[PDB]
Parts: C-alpha cells; sequence; structure tokens
C-alpha cells in the first residue's frame, strides 16, 4: 500500500529490478523461452515450478519471499485483433488482483505482447493504456521494464500527459 501510488518506466533488464515483485511475460506452457521471460528464468529458475497458465491469465510462483507474476498476453499471430485485444485486456487484470492479493507496494511490469507475440505490429499505447487501466485501480508503484530508448521516450511521454 504505497503512500502516493506513481507510474514510472526504465529502460533495462527487468532481472534487475529494485520493486517487490516481478511480471514475467510468459508463455502458456512454463518454458523458459526468450526476452523478458529468459532474464526471468536465468534470475529466478525456481518460479518456473508449475508456472504454466492459460492465455490472458496470470499465475505467481514464489522464488523464496519474492514473488514472480507469470501473466500471459495473447500471441497476436495467432488471434484476431478483436479477441487478441480482448485477451491482452484481461491478463493486465489478472496481473492487478495479483498485485492486490501480494499486498506488494511495488512491482516491475514490461509490456505484454509488444516482442515476438505483437504479430509485427506496434502495440505500445495498446499495450501501455491496457496496463493503466488494470493498474489505475492499484496502489502499487509501477515500474515499466523496457530495452529500447524510443519505446523509453514514449512512455514516459505517455505517463507525464496523465500528470
Ligand atoms: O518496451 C519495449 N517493447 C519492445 C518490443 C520490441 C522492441 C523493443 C521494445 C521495447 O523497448
Ligand atoms: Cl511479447
Amino acid at each position: 500500500g504505497a503512500m502516493a501510488p506513481s507510474y514510472r518506466v526504465k529502460r533495462m533488464d527487468i532481472a534487475k529490478n529494485d520493486e517487490e515483485c516481478v511480471v514475467n511475460a510468459a508463455n502458456p506452457r512454463g518454458l523458459p523461452g526468450d526476452g523478458v521471460c529468459k532474464a526471468v528464468y536465468k534470475k529466478w529458475p525456481e518460479s518456473f515450478k508449475n508456472s504454466a497458465t492459460p492465455v490472458g491469465t496470470a499465475k505467481t510462483v514464489m522464488c523464496g519471499t519474492y514473488p514472480v507474476i507469470h501473466a500471459v498476453g495473447p500471441n497476436f499471430s495467432n488471434y484476431t485483433e478483436s479477441e487478441g485485444d480482448r485477451e491482452l485486456a484481461a491478463a493486465y487484470r489478472e496481473v492487478a488482483k495479483e498485485v492486490t492479493r501480494l499486498g506488494v507496494n511495488s512491482v516491475a511490469i514490461p509490456l505484454l505482447s509488444t516482442g515476438v507475440y505483437s504479430g509485427g505490429k506496434d502495440r505500445l499505447t495498446q499495450s501501455l493504456n491496457h496496463l493503466f487501466t488494470a493498474m489505475d485501480s492499484t496502489d502499487a508503484d509501477v515500474v515499466i521494464y523496457c530495452r529500447d530508448k524510443e519505446w523509453e521516450k514514449k512512455i514516459s511521454e505517455a505517463i507525464q500527459m496523465r500528470t
């Protein structure tokens, strides 16, 4: 229950976050995969024990006392725009329920479905706006992690535009 709930963005490996829990951009089978999920597998391998969860869902597995929230955004290559948008909205909502359940003051979160699950489309505002819609009713400090300076720039732009 953080005192003045904020949004920030950082450009670095989420595996090196300074928050009380991490959201893994997970695949539905609980496999190490690539991208966020790979660095995450290296840092918190124990968290992948029974981490498999359906598209549009989030499952928490504790590494000791450190929660890893496995959130499965849809692969837009496999879904329609409409159904993909529904599953992506749902995954973020499930992240919010988990963050609330875990009582944490802060969460590190990537933009779900913006990398190899994007179906070769820019889904920054789509993914970010679904993140906001889900996390705006929580009181955790939210720190969004990205790899690209132009993604970093536009995310902050979008955060600042609400303040
Ligand atoms: O946040 C980000 N999502 C991305 C997807 C593809 C390439 C770069 C990025 C980012 O920096
Ligand atoms: Cl992705």
